[PDB]
Parts: C-alpha cells; structure tokens; sequence
C-alpha cells in the first residue's frame, strides 16, 4: 500500500442533508415532564399515516446528557427494541433528538392495571432482563464500571445535587455523606460485568399487548456489574410486594442473591 495519504481534489458542494424542520411537520406538542431533570420534551401526535415521536430538547450541560442518550440509543437497537432515531443535531450549546414512540403502558401502569397478572409480569421482565444481560460485553463500547459511577456520585453529592428526599426507607432522613460512607464499607467486591442499562426501573420498561415490547431511557448504558439493573427493578417491586421481588430474582437465575452486592447497588442510585 501506501501510507499518510493527503490526497485533495476540487469539488462542488455535496447534498445536504434535509432539515430537522421538516421531519416535525404536521404533529400536535405537549410538553411530558414538565419541573423534572434534563431536557424539554415534546410529544408530537396527530399526523395522518404518521407515527407518534418524541422530541428531547438539552440545553447546556443537558445537551451532553441528550447526546448520550442518543449514541446508547444508536448502540444497543441492534440487540433490543429500542425507540429509533429519526434525526439529532447538535450544535455547540444544544443538541436535539428526535425519536419514534413506542406504543404502550410502562411496566408499572400495567402491574397497577393488571394485578392479578403481578407473576406473569415479573416472569416477563426477567426473561427481557436476561436478553439484555446476554449480549457478550466485547460488543460494547461504554463504560458504566462502579469507579466511573462512584467518581459521578461523588460529584453530585459535592455539588448538592442528591435528592436527599428520596432516600430509600431504610436510608430516610440520612445525610447524604452518612449515605457515602456507609456504602464504602460494603467494597471491594468482584464485578460480574455484563451490559447494563443503568436505570432498570418500571417507568423505563413498555408493555404493548400484554407483551414486553421495549425499554427507553438508555442513557446511563454501558458495561456494568448486573446488579446495577437487578438492584433498581427489585426495589420498584417492592411497591407491589416482596414475593415478587423475590420471584425477579428467581426467574433471573440467581437462587442466592448476593445481598451485599445488592445494597451497594441501592445506595449508589441514592446518588443519582
Ligand atoms: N433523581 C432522579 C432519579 O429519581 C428516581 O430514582 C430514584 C428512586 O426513585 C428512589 O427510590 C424511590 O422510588 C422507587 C421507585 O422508583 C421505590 O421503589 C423506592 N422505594 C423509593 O424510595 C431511589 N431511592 C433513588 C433513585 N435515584 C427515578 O426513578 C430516576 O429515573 C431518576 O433519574
Ligand atoms: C421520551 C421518553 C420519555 C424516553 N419516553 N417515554 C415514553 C413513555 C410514554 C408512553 C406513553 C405516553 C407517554 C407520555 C409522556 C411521556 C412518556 C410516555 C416513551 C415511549 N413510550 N416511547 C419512546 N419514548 C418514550
Ligand atoms: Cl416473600
Ligand atoms: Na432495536
Ligand atoms: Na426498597
């Protein structure tokens, strides 16, 4: 062959591609998470022959976040069902994604409608949990090992950022830095690594037809122990009842949960 190749030719100006203007078009708006964390969000409905879309707005350092999400998102579509990208801009002090919906009820919404179907539920999200969990890490070019969490949630805590509110029950009222310490005691330990999606919880989890048809919020992805996402699904659980944490766990695979790890995984979500 041959090597530092710098070869320039004239040319006239490539297509371009079209605008982002253009894709939202004929839709309705409704802004979805009003006074939360993160991004202006906009639902985009009412287009004949035309599905329904979200649209992520980040400003600032949420720009960041929203880029995140959206190289998670381009990442792991190729093994799960995920919302697909339309179109993302970023520019330097924003950036912009707008993605298809997926129709449905969260995880929670219907355990909450459908009770009686609390087994069959848990059966389901454990089965898609393994899905995720299978997927071999060397396909995987993200990082969400505790020592990155850790120096994440260290910063948080040191910029006033942890919801000390929403403590778990067993953490109320704790000082954040009680909370910090504590959790140290409890590593080193070794990490089973698999890919995670880092917020594993009901509210990310969609049900369509009484079928588990996919997972959203994929920011937080990467290469992680497994407890990161078994630690978050078995503390929603807990609002519904204890046999069904249990049964997460046993539908998993895992006979004998590790309840050290499993307390770890807890109190760094106190985090974040
Ligand atoms: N700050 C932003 C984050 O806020 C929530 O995460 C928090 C959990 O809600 C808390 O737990 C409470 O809610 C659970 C159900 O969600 C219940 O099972 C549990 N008993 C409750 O104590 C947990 N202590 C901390 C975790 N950071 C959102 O889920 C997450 O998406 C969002 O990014
Ligand atoms: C953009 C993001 C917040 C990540 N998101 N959220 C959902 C859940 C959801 C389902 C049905 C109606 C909703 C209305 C307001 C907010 C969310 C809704 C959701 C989804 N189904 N499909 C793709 N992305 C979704
Ligand atoms: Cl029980
Ligand atoms: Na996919
Ligand atoms: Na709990």
């Amino acid at each position: 062959g041959m090597s530092h190749i710098q070869r320039e030719t004239s040319c006239s100006r490539p297509r371009l591609n079209s605008n982002l203007d253009a894709d939202l078009y004929g839709y309705r708006w409704a802004r979805d998470n009003v006074g939360q964390s993160g991004a202006t969000i906009y639902r985009l409905y009412g287009k004949p022959n035309a599905p329904e879309l979200f649209l992520k707005h980040g400003k600032g350092s949420v720009a960041n976040d929203v880029t995140d999400e959206m190289v998670r998102l381009n990442w792991l579509t190729a093994f799960m069902p995920l919302p697909t990208i339309k179109h993302f801009i970023r520019t330097p002090d924003d950036a912009w994604l707008l993605t298809t919906a997926i129709p449905g009820k969260t995880a929670f919404q219907v355990l909450e409608e459908y009770p009686d179907s609390g087994e069959n539920i848990v059966d389901a999200l454990a089965v898609f949990l393994r899905r995720l969990h299978s997927i071999p890490v060397c396909n995987c070019p993200f990082n969400s090992d505790r020592v990155f969490r850790l120096a994440q949630a260290q910063s948080r805590m040191n910029n006033g950022l942890v919801d000390a509110s929403d403590f778990d029950d067993e953490r109320n009222g704790w000082p954040v830095e009680q909370v910090w310490k504590e959790m140290h005691k409890l590593l080193p330990f070794s990490p089973d690594s698999v890919v995670t999606h880092g917020d594993f919880s009901l509210d990310n989890l969609i049900f369509d037809e009484g079928k588990l048809i996919g997972c959203i919020d994929v920011g937080r992805v990467g290469i992680a122990d497994r407890y990161q996402d078994l630690a978050i699904l078995w503390n929603c659980l807990g609002e519904f009842s204890p046999s069904l944490q249990k049964r997460l766990f046993q539908k998993y695979g895992i006979d004998n949960p590790d309840m050290n790890k499993l307390q770890f995984h807890l109190m760094l979500d106190e985090f974040f």
